């Protein structure tokens, strides 16, 4: 029975991988940050569907110190890959989902505002990725090869439309680059311990309303593949296909989820 | 029970991919251009396993007129989109794999550039284009109502295009424009919910393994076909218009 | 004296670029297809303000053979690189810039037969016959005779990875002929052969979406980047594309 | 006269894109961090070649709050700006040169990690992202009737991080995120008038710390001349971007490789 590590597991496109993970057999550890609530409740949904088969983390992954000395970035990072270890006694997956996302725009309180972003931004999108790899790889080579897993395999969710960039979103779109990086980064050197890393990009996924319903619908009729937004398991189920065994020789490259979108011009 | 026309599919990735798609239950065309035994062969096997669920067509896929006037390369491509509407009444799959690959140095005879030239860009890209067009027309022809409700064409482009191989010019040049028919097609069919995605395999089944970061080996052909069927399965509903490279981290390297 | 060999330099891009490699010093071979009129009258301009300095070959740059044994694409690529040499003894720059460009639409016949060879030929094989006889008369010139600066430059497409609807033959040629940068950059490396490309996206319109100024671009503001990836200060760069499009491929619908 | 401000512009291709831009005509602004001494004797070359054409300062550019209330990269990135506006009342161009380079291994203290990430982080990706914001509020904050006619920030980027070298991921990241910004700063920015472009070299005049023939290896590498560049070959590309002859160009790359990102291994 292998276990996956999934940041941001609570609602929206990190629940559902989390979902289609354990639809798989895995265990799964939600990592979340403010959703307790709706995080607590899936794994008492899934626990109920298989005993002992989900538990609840909590982590700012901001790059941030915090209260206990204070506590980095990088050890609650390593923290949560630990539980893992702690419960299951291992670590097969790590999805990282979790991210902020709101405007830095570069024209026009300010103070905290904008080292307050950078942390957040930055960190959940491509710090703790980092540091939560760096801990994923250590704990592989740390075990003895005749007891290591034969899937290791660890998902960057990234963007699709990052390269035609959101106006207005600079910092969230240059730490998805950042996200980038680290896949190809990663996978090159985890090559060794045939652990595989790849992206997932979704384009628009279950997409936020708060707006007039015509620029709701605006924004969906500009996807070429059924105008419309996708849902959440139409972007986890390729997720999940990443970890399957079936993918074992793909790593160090990304799957856009976009029904087109990253084809179009304005 | 959903069709599916392969090209070049006697062997190798072809019949690797042919035979993962009939493993989904799909009914699978086998189209070959040389490899007639092998193509049988491959069809018996199928029908064995499933009665009337696998046939062969042959067709020179290079930019060439043939003998019956001329056949034109698209005509011919037409006729292997209407051999499975023939057979079975529908195609929902089609997958462009069948491709030459040789050298074409620029640097070192007439009648040799011109075969090369229309034998590497009709394989590679002028047939999966006409083949496309077909597939689309037909589609397009049938009354809503009936139409399939999964349409999907996987281009077999290659991952280590973007570093190329010395001496293979004009079959860079076709994957390249393979690239760029993935793109053009799925926006076009978008509309009509045809799926155009592409698979790059790095280094599979070779007849240089060492430089590949995963395994250090080439892949077998149940490694990049297996992508190719999840391509073409519901679940990947929402992905079109891009590339999966199937290369153990081939591409990630440097000289 | 260096030449600069220009496909399709009777109008637009094609002029702008002759003009400014001739205001760099190049001697400049202009082909055309069915301008002949624009071409002669560049030719006259540019020879009037130096003598010997600009002369006209007409070509179908079409993956077609043509009547004089019929004539294949290759041997008509091959003719307009020797007019070069015959001419000047030399030929140190080929810009690949004629190109046709029309809709074939998948979803509502030789037409189709006649396009791929239009679109295909113009856009991508021309180019590829012509780098490589281009690369042939480098290579059989004695090393202490060549060139210090041979350039190759393939105008490509800054918006075919946002392909525009309706036109996938000239998106798929645009995509080879980027193939083509990257392979012949590589291959023609070791002559000091270098081969980039340069892509517009909306230029001297026959809009309002361009982010950078909000309007279309300027011959010069295309040809000039060509014009400096020619020149010597450009040494070190090969096998990469650079973009002028006022940041046109950064949009979304 | 227009100003440019170049960060890390002491020695090695920063040197040469000042000198660059310095041969154009423009004042240079030559920021530093440690390498005082260079980049005083590259200031008083400059000036004795026209009098009032270079200025040095010092910021370190890692994501860390210094010495005088703490001062932070934003404030420090802020002041770099500002100090062309004080000195010459305009900054034209940017290049955002300065960036840190070492290992950051996934594979086998506390201090070593959390300083690489800010300043890898910094140097690379946060400070040119503040340097950006900086410069683009002061061309905002001038009337229209005043402004520049050709405003100009060159990201200096990384040709081969697609093909990552390995050990060097936080670096490698940081390159990434500085390819982010040049796309979404040109979006942006394009309003103003203000082009964002990035310059990716490959090999430039690549240190020679090692064996002879280990260094001729990496060299031999390289498709075109089997060899790295010089600094003016790098340049002198940042100085064409930045020149009007390039007005419509914005938001791309530019890479100065010699077909090495053609390569396999
Ligand atoms: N949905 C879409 O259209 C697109 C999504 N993506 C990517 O897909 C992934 C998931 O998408 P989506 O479901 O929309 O994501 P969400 O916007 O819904 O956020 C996912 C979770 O990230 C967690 N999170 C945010 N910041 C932090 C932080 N500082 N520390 C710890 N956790 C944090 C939150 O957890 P909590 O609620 O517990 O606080 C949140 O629930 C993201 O990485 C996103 O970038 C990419 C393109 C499009
Ligand atoms: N294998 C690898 O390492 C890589 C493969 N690829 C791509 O994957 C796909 C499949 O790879 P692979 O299995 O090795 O392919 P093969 O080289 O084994 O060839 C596949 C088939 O293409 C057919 N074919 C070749 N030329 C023509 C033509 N003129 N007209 C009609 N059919 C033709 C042949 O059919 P027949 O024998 O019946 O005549 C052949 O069996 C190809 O598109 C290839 O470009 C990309 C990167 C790497
Ligand atoms: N203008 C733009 O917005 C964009 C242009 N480009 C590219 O830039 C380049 C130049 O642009 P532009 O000036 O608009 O190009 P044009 O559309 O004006 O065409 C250039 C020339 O190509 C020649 N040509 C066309 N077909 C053939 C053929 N079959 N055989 C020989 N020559 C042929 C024509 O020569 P003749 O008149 O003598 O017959 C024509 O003058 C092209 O490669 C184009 O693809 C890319 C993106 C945008
Ligand atoms: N040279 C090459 O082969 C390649 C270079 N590049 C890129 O090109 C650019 C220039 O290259 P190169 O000349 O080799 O760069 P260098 O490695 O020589 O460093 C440039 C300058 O950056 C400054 N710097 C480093 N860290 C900081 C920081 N923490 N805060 C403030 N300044 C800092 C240093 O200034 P000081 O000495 O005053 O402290 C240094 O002089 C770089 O951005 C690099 O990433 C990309 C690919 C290859
Ligand atoms: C907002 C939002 C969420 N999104 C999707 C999106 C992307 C990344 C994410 N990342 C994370 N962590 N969480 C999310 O909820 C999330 C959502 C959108 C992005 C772009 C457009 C869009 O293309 N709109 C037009 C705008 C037109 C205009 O303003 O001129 C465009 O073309 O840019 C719409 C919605
Ligand atoms: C030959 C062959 C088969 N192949 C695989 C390959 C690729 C595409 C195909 N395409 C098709 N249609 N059929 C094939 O059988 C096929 C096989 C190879 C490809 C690359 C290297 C390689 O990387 N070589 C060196 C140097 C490359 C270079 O010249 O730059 C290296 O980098 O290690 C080796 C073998
Ligand atoms: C037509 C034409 C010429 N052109 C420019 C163009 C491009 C390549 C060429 N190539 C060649 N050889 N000759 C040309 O004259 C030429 C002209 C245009 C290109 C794009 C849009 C455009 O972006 N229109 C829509 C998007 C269309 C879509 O989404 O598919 C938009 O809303 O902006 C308009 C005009
Ligand atoms: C180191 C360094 C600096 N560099 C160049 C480089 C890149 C970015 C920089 N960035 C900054 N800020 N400063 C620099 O001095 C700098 C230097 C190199 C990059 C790649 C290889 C290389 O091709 N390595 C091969 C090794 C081959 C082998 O030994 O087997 C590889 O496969 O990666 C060598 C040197």
């Amino acid at each position: 029975v292998p276990v996956a590590l999934v940041t941001g597991a609570a609602k929206r496109l990190g629940r559902s991988i989390a979902e289609g993970l354990h639809a798989e057999g895995y265990a799964v550890c939600l990592h979340y940050h403010r959703s307790a609530a709706e995080a607590n409740a899936l794994s008492a949904t899934l626990n109920a569907r298989r005993p002992n088969s989900a538990i609840t983390v909590q982590a700012d992954l901001s790059n941030v110190a915090t209260a206990p000395a204070p506590v980095t970035l990088f050890t609650r990072c390593a923290e949560l890959v630990a539980a893992c270890y702690t419960h299951w006694g291992r670590c097969d997956v790590l999805v990282n989902n979790a991210s902020s996302f709101y405007p830095t725009p570069l024209l026009r309180g300010d103070r905290e505002a904008m080292e307050t972003a950078t942390a957040d931004l930055f960190g959940s999108n491509a710090i703790a990725p980092y540091f939560l790899i760096k801990a994923f790889a250590h704990r592989v080579a740390g075990t003895p090869a005749k007891h290591r897993g034969t899937n290791y395999s660890i998902i960057n969710m990234v963007d699709a439309m990052t390269n035609q960039p959101l106006l207005g979103y600079t910092i969230y779109t240059m730490a998805k680059g950042a996200l980038e990086g680290l896949t190809r980064s990663a996978a090159l050197e985890l090559a060794p311990l045939q652990i595989r890393v790849n992206g997932v990009g979704p384009g628009l996924s279950v997409l936020v309303d708060d707006m007039p319903p015509a620029v709701w619908e605006g924004h969906r009729s500009k996807v070429p593949l059924y105008q419309r937004d996708s849902s959440a398991a139409e972007v986890s189920d390729v997720v999940i296909f990443l970890c399957s065994s079936k993918a074992k020789y793909i790593t160090g490259t990304c799957v856009k989820v976009d029904g087109g979108y990253s084809l179009t011009r304005a």
